[PDB]
């Protein structure tokens, strides 16, 4: 009877969309709190006088402190400040009883964490990219550190991609993310972690159906059901089997 | 007799949509929970971490722990970081006055309170159930740990997270989701009238008392027919219910 499809069709949508929100609450929750950090960490520096700010191991000692108790308190990689002359104060995980030093060898006015946060006011946050120091997908969080219109440095912040993905996979509903280019990066069925699979099914009927939208689509000539709708850079989607209205 | 709609795999869809969005609020509570352990733990590690002589007078505990409790505070945005002494003495970086540096005072008959006292009790964490502090006018969430330095026992570190960072976490979960806390007082609500101190909640949890964690249960307020379930989630209790005229949508309307 048409009225009890409708009826199984109306409900599952309702709840398949609910679970999307889930996963779109994760990934703006995990921004905003490292965003947060990072705009308290550059209250933090610019508040220090400039005679703290003005010389190199005046840096050293009154904002290495900073960056590593930051760093610290919420088990960063990595927290940084690059300077003009190219030289970076880092504070790392990976050498973390050692007091943060200035490293002149890492290239940063070539990087996209240092370039962006100077072309713009706000937070820069980096598609994640290897650490092909630490084996590690990283995102990183930059900011332009002013005091008095006067730039002091670009504060760097390290975070795991994978606590976003550990987040993502423990939301109900299989839901997952794809990054900018239409891979996956993160889901709730770990065995998606694989770029062999092909998802062009999913991103056609996202594509035809724009965001929170409802739609069915096809996968070994099964019916499914799904919804997909953007997230920052990110796409989100859920899917599941259409057996809950066929059946 | 039973209900032939609970036999519907509309029903069976239906409950399990509750369940994951109960599950949902429940995962909020923990992931707080854990992030702000894990921050009072790191806070810890830091002050442990300064020399012995940083942390043996009076001066040396202002100048020393002081910054690094500011610092911590700021990092979180928590209400207040401390660290309380034998002779009840609290080295306090508050929210409420940023400008100026933690200072020392005698103020606050900590040698009595549950966050001093048990975490002198205890290895780790300890954590103070939230409670409605009437001469504040909201609810705190406190972290307590003893500190120690190559042994001895240096005082108490407390952290106070907002509790309107978890009030609000819970009311934007999707469904009708609220919290309890340890006195079964609303605490936290997706429904913000829910939190209003005349509405009853009762018939909720009574309900609830004979039926266990994460098990529906039929139960009635205002002659309104409803569903729930419930589970504990360390001292809260976490509910989710709808109107049974949700749950099963009539075709003709009362």
């Amino acid at each position: 009877d048409p009225f009890t499809k409708t009826s199984l069709y109306e409900s599952t949508l309702k709840n398949q969309t609910d679970l999307l929100k889930v996963t779109q609450s994760t990934v703006e929750d995990f921004r905003s709190t490292n965003q947060s950090f990072t705009r308290a960490l550059e209250k933090d520096i610019a508040n220090l006088p400039y005679q703290s700010l003005i010389t190199e191991e005046n840096i050293i000692n009154n904002v290495g402190p900073i960056l590593k108790y930051y760093r610290h308190s919420i088990n960063a990689l990595n927290v940084y400040l690059g300077l003009n002359n190219g030289k970076v104060l880092l504070s790392q995980k990976s050498n973390d009883a050692k007091m943060p030093e200035l490293r002149d060898d890492l290239d940063i006015k070539t990087k996209d964490w240092y370039q962006e946060a100077l072309k713009t006011n706000d937070i820069f946050v980096t598609p994640a990219y290897l650490d092909t120091v630490l084996k590690q997908y990283v995102i990183t969080y930059s900011k332009a550190i002013y005091k008095d219109g006067k730039i002091i440095g670009v504060l760097g912040v390290d975070i795991p991609s994978e606590d976003l993905q550990n987040l993502v996979a423990k939301t109900p509903g299989n839901t997952f993310l794809f990054d900018q280019k239409n891979k996956i990066f993160a889901a709730t069925n770990k065995e998606l972690l694989n770029p062999s699979i092909d998802h062009s099914p999913v991103l056609n009927a996202y594509k035809l159906n724009g965001d929170n939208n409802f739609f069915s689509y096809k996968l070994n000539n099964e019916e499914r059901l799904g919804a997909c709708t953007k997230v920052f850079a990110y796409t989100a989607c859920i899917t599941e089997s259409a057996d809950i209205i066929n059946k």
